[PDB]
């Protein structure tokens, strides 16, 4: 049995947050300014008691109106999250219930980033091929928004929340559909990109919530994201080109035998410097975030979703998806799709 | 001519925390639960706790330093970490990912924390099997660890005398041959359960408020905040004796495999009353039915490989040993495996 990838739709929430809002909120940083920096026009918030698990519960439900799989067909939940309900039970679980999905099929949760969606489809596909499951439903969700200080300017232009819904299933035939991978994961990034308050390493004091503005005019705190943009970028140009060319070894594949490369959406600046260091042309390399942002390990389904819609993914495509950021953790992985 | 990739357990080693909390102590904190009666209740006589700023991060760490000084594995084999915890560093980044550069393991490997509790070492397995057999890792070091310990309120007698602190370290590598090592599979949810056995406050669907901080009595004397686990021992007991013997035989007929030919059943160690209502449900002899949490009490995800390892250690367990797993708990969740050692 070979591990497909049957089917994806995507939830993002109501609630906009423009780069005009941003402009007001930072007047250092007009509307053209973060569009010319990000390439991000807006993102989604999810609403204040709104959770991750509750946006892919949204996308759950628009996947099973699409013709592929329901929720009867799921024996395998993975919620990709780093914002779930409690510590406590598993999102998962709960989400298993509020979609009607069977009691006999798995679930667990998955505490990954931007690398998440990659790293999920390793583990559904290996429950698949394995006969542990025949319909994987692997999502992701996030609400980094939570946890962003609202004058950390640096990580608001770029996060948005949002969810997507996989179906990985078990098809038969005589091409590998997903896979293969390559793996990375560095925890000396740890610092560069950390919520570092409000669990067990370091519970929540009067010192956690005290404010401290840096060089660049951000204010945060030990319990809100603290991100690194220049660590994690040379991280990504370290990392990424160095993934794809080794995964394309692993493959015994030349590169012009890849239709698309899609990268993790981190923001317009990150994905040109990785275009170019890659050689890859713009035909072949989507930029695909303008009105959503940096989703976390959404990203990818979501540009693959976008992608179907506008009509630039079909089947027999041969991709290479790439995730990479919080962890450090990276991962690659061919889709023949 | 040549045998595919079969993931089979290398080794286990398991790692607790210095402080004891035995019976005694509990009795002096208790006065109506004399040593006697808790051990009676739970055949639990002591708890290990892990230090104020000791995290279930720091005993995986030491578990899997045991693990590759008992020589089967290195740091330098392994190539995807996987732990399972429900006390982890940080909402982000990942733990595993922290303790793959702590452990010193290279950087192609994958790694990723897994939210669940005592089903999570047979959903484990499962992902170190898929990834095992699908080649896309030859050396899976799968990590258990939880600290309960932090979230039980002090007066809340019915999970101080259950849980104990602890992590493990299981080495999932490919071997080469005809039998299926681990495998197959039966899985469980039930999100029905999730009011039963939950920390409800201090995450994203319900942050710390003045009233997540109110201590409340319960119908058992029991006191806890929403901020602390809540357990109905009740209620996760018949649900218990409900899914575990029907997971039990579905796994049998599902692997075609007569029950007479199960070594050993090894279930989540909750506490010997539940161990016992189960053994005797199921119509399993106590020979093939270890109750070995006496020392260290209920280790959430780290029952089942820290009673694999004492049964290791007293040579209950050997090579080829046919045992069935089962692993259920907090969700609900719960998942059955059978495994040939």
């Amino acid at each position: 049995p070979r591990a497909a990838i049957a089917d994806i739709a995507g939830h993002l929430p109501e609630q906009v947050l423009t780069n005009d809002v941003l402009a007001q909120l930072y007047p250092d940083w007009p509307a053209e300014k973060i569009l010319a920096k990000t390439g991000i026009r807006e993102r989604r918030i999810a609403a204040p008691r709104e959770t991750a698990a509750d946006l892919a519960y949204e996308a759950a439900r628009k996947l099973f109106a699409q013709g592929a799989v329901g929720a009867d067909q799921v024996d395998f939940v993975i919620l990709c999250t780093q914002a779930p309900d409690y510590v406590l039970p598993t999102s998962a679980c709960m989400l298993q219930h509020r979609l009607g999905i069977p009691t006999h099929a798995g679930a667990l949760d998955v505490n990954l980033g931007c690398s998440g969606y990659v790293y999920g489809l390793s583990l559904a596909k290996g429950l698949v091929e394995t006969g542990a499951a025949r319909c994987v439903l692997l999502l992701t969700a996030d609400t980094y928004s939570k946890y962003l200080h609202p004058l950390d300017k640096s990580v608001r232009t770029l996060f948005g929340d949002g969810a997507s819904a996989t179906a990985v299933i078990a098809e038969h035939g005589e091409l590998e559909r997903i896979g293969p991978f390559v793996f990375g994961t560095d925890g000396r990034g740890a610092p560069n990109l950390i919520v570092k308050a409000g669990l067990f390493r370091e519970p929540k004091s009067a010192d956690s919530a005290r404010e401290h503005e840096d060089a660049s005019g951000n204010v945060r705190t030990d319990e809100h994201l603290y991100m690194n943009g220049a660590e994690v970028m040379a991280f990504s140009l370290a990392e990424v080109p160095r993934a794809a060319d080794r995964l394309l070894a692993l493959a015994g594949e030349p590169r012009e035998n890849i239709d698309c490369f899609v990268l993790h959406q981190a923001n317009r600046f990150m994905l040109d410097a990785l275009r170019k260091k890659m050689k890859i042309p713009e035909h072949k390399f989507p930029v695909l975030m303008e009105h959503c942002g940096n989703t976390v390990s959404s990203t990818l389904p979501l540009a693959l979703e976008t992608m179907r819609a506008n009509g630039t993914l079909a089947r027999g495509m041969r991709l290479m998806l790439l995730g990479f950021g919080v962890g450090y953790s990276w991962a690659g992985c061919l889709v023949n799709f």
